[PDB]
């Protein structure tokens, strides 16, 4: 509610920044009291040098050592820079942490390309102040007291101006940062909608080559930063602005003293009085900067009060295995738009079990809230007659492979896309046997040295074929108990099918498996399908049993059998 | 060859930096000149400020306009910056504009992960150059000559101590910033790399949602942050050696005065040299920020530096209609190694033609190459007798739909998904149109408001079945010369297919259709089939007269058929 408290709180979450910041400044701080000091000697020292020959040397050695020791103060900025480099690491690192414990429903909002640069550009927008201006703000209070102490005039007798500096300014200040901070929190909120509209775009130049996307896109980018990033300038405005009413109200206090004049006297109080204003320029500076960073944080906060949807709350369950059955459970992926309606049907084990369903019904999600992303609202799922949330909230997931409506990839080479599931035990001579039983080895092997070969950035090296048999490779390599394939037709040829069908038959038949298929064809002989129609569940058992005992659609099969009749009579 | 030509050559290119630089500059040369001239006046104007105040307020109100005057160096300081400012937008701008026009082969070897920061992070760096450092640049090389030239018995009788004090600072600061000038090439090559792994790792979090990955992949960040990036202080070492190097440069001086003064006003000679201080300092970290800002450009020229394949250049509009056809094609998606061999075929306009093959053939490539996204090595691609190269580069795109293997979508409004074809002359009243022969609309305004509903990064908000249609308008729309359906099945029901050719039959009936679908039951009834495979073709005719003429696989329709056929019975 202060919007200080929270940054100090923040950057005190990394630990190590108390070790020599307090060392650093310190340094600095004696750095400062020899600056005061030398200019006062050096012209009673010129004096003793009135012959400055034999004693030249000496201090000739006395100030090369000295000046050595003047050189010691880089020493200082050095630590300064390294304790900077520092907050700014552990800020990375512990932002980084929370960026993918948090649950995948916040990421269906907040368009995971934009809040990348939350991490580069929101932090390094901070080390600016943390490293240069921090000294400056320390070199100058220190100065500051140092300069009115020798005022002995003006701080026991004549006070009544030296108190009149400060609040001035510091009122003068106040619209000025609140102005700033309403400029950074801007200029790093546009900053996070430039770079994630590239990784939008760029990254797809396959559709952007329309012929005329280029001339489009082109525009969009250009809106993106001439009409925002160079209208920044308006940052610039206000923060040349300070320089003037900074000398403003110092020249105030040059009326102040003129006004309350003895003769004596005022004649070095005004020499001294016209040594405060460099400190008075950093000073201003640093609470300049200060609500500069915090619009450079505002929005960085927020996101690490997010609850953390994966736990290790394993209570005291995880392997009995037993089958999974949904009780009048209901979702929305809206909180108000509920897609789904009370599904209520149960998986038994040891018997593959298929969903078909007509394009625009509840098929995937069904699959993406039984791997407990979401923790549906009404109803529930359990399996053996327990609650699953309490077997665990993510350490149940490694009992259970997944691939998608697509088969996703990562930048890797295709041997680390396949092992980090287990992570620990590779077993380099069994990662054959789980391309064989998705055959992708004797398509493989041509390419130059597996381990060798590279995929592009969303597996462009790859190819659509290739891409989704080297995907379910991932889920049965993980060895699961229950396994959800989703899309056996996505991109691979009836021979692929075959084998396909033909390997993992041999694995999964005490395993449950559950597999949605374009086609009604490919899943017929499995021991039970649902018809999913647009959240609800009209149909059961047998397909064989489904076409004559029920007869609410009696042609979705019959809307495929009609597609494939044309290949006899035109055959033979 | 010089490493710092290119970046005054590459500055240039963007125009508007010299326009008010120079008034800039300008007023900070009499900024320079008044604070020579302030402590002269200051020592002097006591003495007549000694008089009482009544003729001191009378001089001391014009003093206080002068400070105000003194702060019009301010507004200098916005002048920089401000130019900075539309140095740095235009070094986005031009390098924005060169990264779209380039061959789309380069967007394969190299990574669009991570040029993506390249626009952000790689420009940023020479705010910090271009804004103070330069005014110090310009305070220190006429305070420091202006200061010497003080010295009017040590200029030009006793020159000794002046020959040393810059050139073997120089000497000390060469490998300053060589040392330095290679950090930046790597601090920024892997900022790059930083930013390129977590734009491949975030969008797809529901796979690294594999139960260990949230443990594992963090770590790929924090070993990409840690061991990087906290020892990316390793320039902070350098930047503070800076330091003491100039210290014993300048104190090497400071004993040359008994080297050869101490024979022969002195004490003001020490006076002055101790004043020479701030102004090397000063220009000093100027080089030391040169030579970081380099770097972080030499890698930012070379992607300036490509063929910018997209022109105009083509010499035709594409007014005329003729057959397609490919003429002894082999092309390779590398230059030694070729996935395509000889093939030759002629694709028939006006009446539909296919093309079938099995997994990791060449079908999808040959589409790629169609689009001439390309250019084969070998052969050539002509329509009508006539090469397809000497029409025009990209402006034959705007007469061929593609519909891709994947189902790509921008991010924004489904409606802005389908717009940008003619991107001008959107005309709402016939979107819907494209819609119904795409089948969208049944499943589409029963959605809250068609122009409201947004899609996530990859069409997340929307359904893959969904997604496949609604890229299919954006084909449909354009009213094309060719259609390119690549994959017609992926995702989406027999309630679509059915829906969906019936719609292309009327649309195109003297417009020709190249088009790739698995469970060849979907094309069995077009003119030509083809058949591809591992970069060779080996059929044509009919299907049913491929059936049994040729003689490679008589089973691969069989294939399916025996797989379909189980339904009956
Ligand atoms: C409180 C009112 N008194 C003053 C305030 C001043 O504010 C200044 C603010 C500045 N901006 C900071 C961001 C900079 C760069 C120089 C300033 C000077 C200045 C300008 C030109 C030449 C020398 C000096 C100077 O400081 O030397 C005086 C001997 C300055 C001088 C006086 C007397
Ligand atoms: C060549 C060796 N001789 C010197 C080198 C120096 O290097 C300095 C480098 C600096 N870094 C630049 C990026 C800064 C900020 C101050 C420096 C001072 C300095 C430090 C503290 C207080 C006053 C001064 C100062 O300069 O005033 C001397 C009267 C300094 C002083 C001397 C004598
Ligand atoms: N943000 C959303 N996420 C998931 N589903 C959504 C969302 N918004 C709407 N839906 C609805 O939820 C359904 C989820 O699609 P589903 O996972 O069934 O696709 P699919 O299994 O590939 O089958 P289809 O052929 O229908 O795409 C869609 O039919 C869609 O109408
Ligand atoms: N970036 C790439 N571009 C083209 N070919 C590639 C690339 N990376 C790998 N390849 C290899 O080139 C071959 C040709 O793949 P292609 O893209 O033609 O398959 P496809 O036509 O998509 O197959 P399907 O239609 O069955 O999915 C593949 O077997 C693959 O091994
Ligand atoms: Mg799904
Ligand atoms: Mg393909």
């Amino acid at each position: 509610k202060s919007k200080l408290k929270p940054f100090f709180a923040l950057v005190r979450r990394t630990n190590p920044s108390y070790g020599k910041l307090a060392f650093a400044l310190a340094l600095s701080v004696v750095t400062t009291l020899v600056s005061l000091l030398i200019p006062l000697l050096t012209k009673q020292l010129v004096d003793g040098f009135s012959m400055s020959n034999l004693s030249g040397t000496q201090i000739g050695l006395i100030a090369l050592v000295f000046f050595v020791q003047a050189g010691l103060s880089a020493y200082a900025t050095y630590a300064l820079n390294y304790n900077g480099q520092k907050i700014i690491s552990g800020l990375r690192e512990l932002l980084w942490k929370k960026l993918i414990k948090l649950p995948v429903s916040y990421f269906d909002t907040n368009a995971s390309g934009e809040t990348v640069s939350r991490v580069t550009n929101d932090t390094m927008v901070v080390k600016e102040l943390i490293t240069t201006h921090i000294s400056g703000f320390i070199t100058g209070i220190i100065s500051v007291i140092g300069s009115l102490t020798i005022l002995f005039i003006m701080n026991w007798k004549l006070t009544l101006l030296v108190l009149v500096v400060v609040p001035l300014a510091a009122l003068i200040l106040v619209p000025i940062g609140r102005k700033m901070f309403s400029i950074s929190r801007e200029t790093q909120d546009e900053t996070a909608r430039f770079t994630g509209l590239l990784n939008q775009i760029l990254p797809e130049i396959r559709l952007v080559k329309a012929s005329n996307a280029e001339d489009v896109e082109y525009g969009r980018g250009k809106m993106g930063i001439s009409s925002l990033f160079k209208l920044g300038v308006r940052e610039a405005k206000v923060q040349s602005l300070v320089g003037p009413l900074i000398s403003l109200v110092l020249m105030a206090a040059l009326v102040a003293v003129i006004g309350y004049g003895t003769a004596g006297a005022l004649v070095a109080f005004i020499l001294y009085l016209f040594q405060i204003i460099m400190p008075m320029g950093q000073i201003t500076t640093f609470f300049t900067q200060l609500q500069k960073s915090i619009g450079a944080t505002e929005r960085m906060i927020e996101i690490l009060a997010e609850e953390e949807e994966d736990t290790v709350t394993g209570k005291q369950i995880e392997n009995a295995h037993l089958p999974i059955q949904l009780d009048r459970v209901s979702f929305g992926y809206k909180p108000d738009q509920l897609i789904l309606k009370e599904v209520s049907a149960v998986i038994e084990a040891g018997k593959v079990t298929a969903i078909v369903g007509p394009s625009g019904g509840g098929k995937t999600t069904l699959f993406k809230l039984l791997e407990r992303f979401y923790s549906p609202t009404a109803g529930t799922i359990r399996l053996g007659d327990e609650p699953v949330d309490t077997y665990s909230l993510e350490s149940w997931r490694e009992h259970i492979g997944y691939v998608s409506q697509e088969s996703p990839l990562m930048s890797g080479t295709i041997r680390e896309n396949i092992c980090y599931g287990l992570e620990r035990d590779v077993t380099d001579a069994e990662i054959e046997k789980a391309a064989e039983m998705a055959y992708a080895l004797n398509f493989i092997k041509e390419l130059p040295n597996q381990f060798d070969t590279e995929v592009g950035e969303r597996g462009i090296m790859l190819s659509g074929g290739q891409r989704q048999r080297i995907a379910i490779a991932r889920a049965l390599l993980r060895n699961p108990s229950i396994l959800m394939l989703d899309a056996a037709t996505s991109s691979l040829d009836s021979q692929s099918e075959k084998s396909v069908q033909q390997a993992l038959e041999v694995l999964m038949e005490g395993r449950t498996t559950i597999v949605i298929a374009h086609r009604l064809s490919t899943v017929v002989d499995a021991d039970q399908l649902l018809f999913v129609e647009k959240g609800e569940i009209t149909g059961r058992g047998t397909h064989h049993e489904l076409m004559a005992s029920h007869g609410l659609y009696r042609d979705f099969a019959e809307q495929q059998l009609k597609m494939n009749a044309d290949l006899e009579n035109k055959a033979g």
